């Protein structure tokens, strides 16, 4: 149970544009959503396309895609704006949970308090209109709540990405995550060195994470790459995936120790596709939760995994995609940006 | 020469052009060679990147992703040059297969013979260097050769593609059709009408095509279709593939006939990414291979647009749906071509 897409907001500020022709991305969750959203807004005299592809991230808008079919504006269901160059006027739809956060945390208060006093609290997309609410619990708590501001991939104070953790680069005695899944909490445990305790609102289950069996498992990839010859080194060519020049840094490292290395180009980022390609082993620079998130027949590593491969880095590292400076932040529902 | 990669050659017009580093993208079967031929070239100072996807046509060159990282060309192995606007120098080095074709043929010699005196003659690109001696043995023994030149899709006289038998449109009582595979000359037979008989140049073996049992399935997923209230209209983006003025007509046509109809843009068009939609059959208006040639992946019905028309009641009689090009006015060489916009 989502809030409600806001039909009317989003038609009234196409109307203002000036746009008759465009495109809705969507992902999974939201696919009935997309196509009810677009029978009003042909309603109202506006041609609607909708992209076939399930879209993962604001880091991939489909805009050069809109400006190919003669859109005139593209509509972002489920994310939120992160910084970069578009191609077409776009409106970011993020989508936020119903469900109550805080009273996921008054059912573990007892946990809660086994991090610290000054605590770093960090959440995803979905939960980030309840964030001042769950630090004001806090608060009444005995808690000092700490909230990073972050860079410029991303969108509001205390929010993590796969990719980012730059919220959580503040003073505090130990880490809160709000949210579903180990993966964050594994990566800021990882980034951070600090305690992380998780807890997921949906269930008001609770985690408290070890990084070390995942550091075990991923140095069972470093070494079974250890004799590996022949090395692919993959991009995504996704607006905010790209990182030509660090792959090609990867590679000429390759080289120099005496390693082959091939730069490959893809979009999607896909083990499947490769499976013909004479080479021994795989580095992956795009977006972490690739490798990291262990089904693939030849190992594959993060940059930062090769680099501990060479021996030229000794401790674990994730991988994270760093933004610049961030001016401002964006707003609790829709926004409309351009270039 | 013709067999093999002409590394070589491929390098001597990298050189000519001032190319410093180039993106490669190969098919299936040639994985292995794409990465031997990136070895080579960097060797002589040029930087390679290999394209990651799997590639299935030249209509579908990554000009547009050589362009995004920086590369002065793009190589294009196993596929021949299709009329496209290109963003950087594109070398095609297509494929041509070994075997001699002749010794097939003389085996059915009977066989070709009832298909009247003159006959109309295709093959696909793999062994379209052989089409030369095929025509030559054919008329030695009497037949009268037509080979049609095709359109601005098709590479070479007497070439088909899948979504395109354009070279087959001649004056003839009937075609032969060398090479392997049941699609082709199944695509002949119901884009013409004619009789086809099919010659499998490495089993000797023969095939006379029976369009009835593959047209009869189409009605069968058209009766499916005949509830369906919903429809998603899908387009590809890539560059030889995408349809988008007749994918806005069969959404109009729809609605017009009541149904409900959205235009949906893919780059590769499959089911799986289509699922959580609502709609309850789907018009592929992109490459027909997808619609009729469906193992099973498809799990609600897909239609290409003739099947549409059929539907609403706007055609009797069964169509095969072709991408058609305009004029062609020359043909491609036997070895690699290459070619430019920008």
């Amino acid at each position: 149970m989502l809030h409600e897409i806001p039909k009317s907001e989003i038609l009234k500020e196409l109307k203002r544009i000036g746009a008759k022709r465009v495109l809705i991305q969507s992902p999974e969750g939201l696919r009935r959503e997309a196509e009810e959203l677009a029978g009003f807004l042909e309603e109202n005299n506006i041609e609607v396309f909708l992209h076939g592809e399930i879209n993962y991230g604001a880091c991939d808008p489909a805009d050069r895609e809109a400006k190919l079919v003669g859109c005139d504006a593209l509509i972002h269901l489920g994310h939120s704006y992160m910084k970069l160059p578009l191609e077409v006027p776009t409106i970011f739809v993020p989508a936020f949970a119903r469900v109550s956060v805080v009273e996921a945390l008054k059912e573990n208060i007892g946990e809660i308090k086994k991090l610290g006093r000054k605590i770093i609290v960090t959440t995803t997309a979905q939960h980030i209109h309840q964030l001042k609410e769950a630090k004001e619990f806090l608060e009444s708590e005995g808690f000092e709540v700490s909230i990073g501001r972050g860079d410029s991939r991303i969108s509001w104070p205390g929010q993590v990405l796969g990719c980012n953790y730059s919220v959580a680069k503040v003073r505090g005695e130990g880490i809160l995550f709000i949210g579903s899944g180990i993966f964050h909490p594994l990566g800021l445990a990882v980034a951070t060195r600090k305690k992380v305790l998780a807890i997921d609102p949906y269930t008001k289950a609770f985690s408290w994470i070890d990084p070390e069996r995942f550091i075990r498992k991923r140095w069972a990839q470093i070494a079974k790459a250890m004799d590996a010859k022949k090395f692919g080194v993959i991009v995504s060519i996704k607006k905010g995936q790209l990182r030509l020049a660090e792959a090609k840094r990867i590679v000429k490292l390759l080289k120099k120790h005496g390693r082959e290395a091939r730069l490959i180009v893809m979009n999607d980022v896909n083990y499947h596709k490769l499976e013909g390609f004479p080479f021994e082993a795989y580095v992956v620079v795009a977006c972490p939760r690739v490798p990291l998130d262990g089904a693939w027949r030849k190992p594959v590593l993060t940059p930062k995994e090769v680099e501990i491969l060479l021996g030229l880095r000794e401790e674990y590292e994730f991988d994270e995609i760093l933004g610049g400076p961030r001016e401002s932040d964006e707003p609790f529902g829709i926004s409309i940006h351009s270039t």
